[PDB]
């Protein structure tokens, strides 16, 4: 029968720092990490900033030899997967290896490897393909790298739900718990998507901000001015723990996970539906899940990307499910200093809402300066707000109609 | 507890045939589907041949407009799953269309739209990058347009484990529906990775058969001559349905899923363990999750690459299992006749496992001229073996050390 799941391990590269508590400082410090891209030449491009990771040094991780065989977004991922493990000071022994797994999962996956072997297949030929082309590019290679460095023999996995894979590999890492198939899981996800073809890919659908003059103002959730996302790297990781093995190990529990929904639009392959009908039916199933009357949800860490039928879509989803208690609950996007790191929001945001539960503060939605039409909710506009949080709610919604939605709660 | 499930409905492409009855057909008369590549400049390749999908027509399922904008593992994943459905009798209602999910995975995904779009990029710049680019081209989107063209609103997302991913999809939908979580899942896997960036990326790992002469005969799962594994495309899905569900409606049932089993290594990113140590955990544990002793087992849909390391692995695994019943069990890689799908793998093996139970025979390892040292199972060298099977078993090994295994019975 069922199992409690609870957090005692987060780890994290974001736009805003390379570990949890200085990326979380920045959160709270309504600091944007948004920049112009740096890494390589885009003035044919019509976007020219994103989130950058600033100073990672895989160094600090892995063999200079080991990681010139992976791409970033696989550097990224064992960063706050390593990260995780030891924030969570559980010991990997003969006794409890293979009840440990890996769920870390990427929307895009290895784009600037494939991209750069595909230049030289291209001018130079197949015998220029790095080896290392296939293992060091596809999506499931963080966990298998975490596996084998580690010695973790449990479920080996990773999703791919575009914008919502963050939220459903920690969701069914959880499932894997709560059924018993693993007393631990690492779950999470780690995107770099900031190369010619994915600049250019979300470019030519005309998703991403142009407000290059302005970089740090161009992810401003609800507000009238917003114009499309802002393209954004990094990685989140999670160490998801049963309850009882975690109490008789002793472990610090930041908060524990009571509730996943998901739910498909069945709308469009890449627009949300406009009275966010599939957001409404994910968090209702989720709280659900939890048990839980709408009333107790204190916080919600929104999808909230900055694209105007995202956005309004999520205000109309919330007021369908909350009634009234709308207006008295807090609910921001951090994509609003973040942006959108796409595979690993659902990670990151994730982290953000555990750490709301653990320090009692709504993270701010920086640059809301002129809400929109309807957007008239307690959006936290600008500045981060103190206050009660028992349940805190991480929604993401994706391409293909894809939804998720995880529920935290303060553990006592 | 946990409620039962059934397989209702079957779909499939590849290297044999555009549905399962016609691969089906190839598989038991020990035809190869195995050919140089056509249309395509392979002079440069050390490997030139590998499983095509022959005649695919895909506007038997999509407008031309429409399916101009998905690549080609997308159209294959789209065709299995639409065949499935359509071969289960499914109806979906506004009273079930929310206990209907999908769980499609890739386990390379867009190469070839990748590759199309790299040219366009690095000839004329990002403004030719197609705008369907991205949506067209991520791992998540056979689930996404599957939900949007039938109306399914139950869990929508897709995995990406490598050469595991069929396997692991349809374990994991098979859980969802046990666990209450939806009562129907299309699940599976698809792969079209012959493009130069495939055959290149494999090829510079040395990974892949340059049996160029012969390609008929380049996959020889344990047999001496092996030089490596045949790239092919194609894709595999199946409707799981609870029982009570598919009881209720009349529908025909194919077999029931029993059991599933996950693991990792631990050990290599490309190669697994000489004693194939996680394979043997993941069968046991596909068992155990089954209720079933390892005697039971009559029939193994082998992983059975033909790569040097993997088939002997494989060997070490069942005699670990199976003791005193791995010389009487039949265990056979239909990969010597469709090559190795890589993501699509488990999902048209977990098909050819399904029907190994309604036709009472084992499907061959062609080309197993010379078995290797060791390799002295019933391994149905050349030619189809009718025989007793009442519980077959298909194991997937990939990348990253994940390993899956699928347990199957005759439902009466
Ligand atoms: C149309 O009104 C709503 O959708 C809000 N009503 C709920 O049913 C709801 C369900 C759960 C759980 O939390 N809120």
């Amino acid at each position: 029968s069922r199992r409690r799941v609870v957090i005692t391990g987060m780890g994290m590269l974001s736009p805003l720092g390379l570990d949890v508590p200085s990326s979380w400082e920045g959160i709270l410090a309504g600091r944007s990490g948004i920049a112009p891209i740096e890494h390589m030449d885009l003035s044919a491009y019509s976007t020219r900033f994103g989130g950058s990771v600033k100073g990672f040094n895989v160094e600090e991780y892995l063999s200079a030899k080991e990681a010139r065989k992976l791409d970033l977004f696989i550097q990224y991922g064992l960063a706050a997967s390593f990260q995780a493990v030891r924030d969570s000071g559980l010991e990997v022994t003969d006794a409890n290896r293979e009840r440990i797994g890996v769920s870390m999962g990427s929307g895009i996956g290895g784009l600037t490897n494939i991209e750069n072997n595909c230049r030289s297949l291209f001018e130079q030929g197949p015998r220029r393909i790095s080896p290392f082309f296939v293992p060091g590019s596809i999506i499931n290679m963080v966990s298998g790298f975490l596996s084998i460095h580690l010695g973790l023999q449990g479920p080996n996995y990773a999703l791919t739900t575009a914008q919502t894979t963050g939220t459903h590999s920690i969701g069914m890492a959880a499932r894997n718990i709560a059924y018993g198939e693993a007393d631990v899981m690492v779950a999470g996800g780690s995107e770099m998507a900031a190369c010619g073809l994915g600049l250019g890919g979300f470019g030519a659908a005309r998703a991403l901000s142009t407000r290059n003059d302005e970089p740090t103002r161009a992810s401003r959730p609800w507000d009238r001015d917003r114009d499309g996302f802002v393209l954004s790297d990094g990685s989140g990781a999670l160490v998801l723990e049963e309850l009882e093995h975690a109490r008789a190990r002793g472990a610090r529990i930041y908060a524990e996970l009571v509730g996943f929904g998901m739910s498909g639009d069945a709308f469009h392959m890449t627009a949300p539906p406009e009275d966010g009908a599939g957001a409404a039916r994910c968090m209702k199933n989720a709280l659900r899940d939890a048990g839980l009357d709408p009333r107790q949800v204190d916080y919600i860490n929104a999808h909230g990307t900055s694209t105007p039928a995202g956005d309004i879509a999520e205000i109309a989803a919330v007021k369908s499910v909350f009634g009234e208690h709308a207006h008295a609950l807090s609910m921001s996007s951090t994509k609003s200093m973040t942006g959108h790191l796409l595979g690993a929001a659902g990670a990151v945001e994730a982290i953000f809402s555990v750490l709301a539960l653990r320090d009692q503060v709504a993270p701010p939605t920086i640059n809301l300066d002129n809400p929109d039409e309807g957007c008239d909710l307690d959006l936290v506009a600008h500045e981060a707000k103190p206050r009660k949080i028992d349940v805190a709610l991480s929604n993401s919604f994706g391409f293909g109609g894809t939804n998720g939605t995880l529920v935290f709660r303060r553990f006592a």
